[PDB]
DNA sequence: GTACCTACGGCTTATGATTCTTCTCGCTTCCGGCGGCATCGGGATGCCCGCGTTGCAGGCCA
């Protein structure tokens, strides 16, 4: 929960978004260039293994 | 693709110590009430006489 997730303000989900970019390249500025009203974003970190 | 360490210098803030404010234990002993009796100075009551109080009308003041 902490570290990466940073949620909006509202708590009711099927009102918020989420999204998955590249952590320290893309989360910086889609957390500074979006809102706190119902916007929220999960950073990742390079790849995911197969399943 | 990403994380964690200290040196170079200054103010502060996060917590154990010391001087100033205060809360009130101890009773006991010199001292302060407390009551009774002789004493003394004041005064209320009475009479006399002149002065303090008040009403009228005028000139001065806030």
């Amino acid at each position: 929960l902490p570290g990466k997730l940073a949620d909006c303000q509202e708590r009711d989900p099927a009102l918020s978004e989420l999204y998955l970019v590249e952590g320290d390249s893309a989360g910086g500025s889609a957390k500074q260039g979006r809102n706190r009203k119902n916007q929220a974003i999960l950073p990742l970190k390079g790849k995911i293994l197969n399943v």
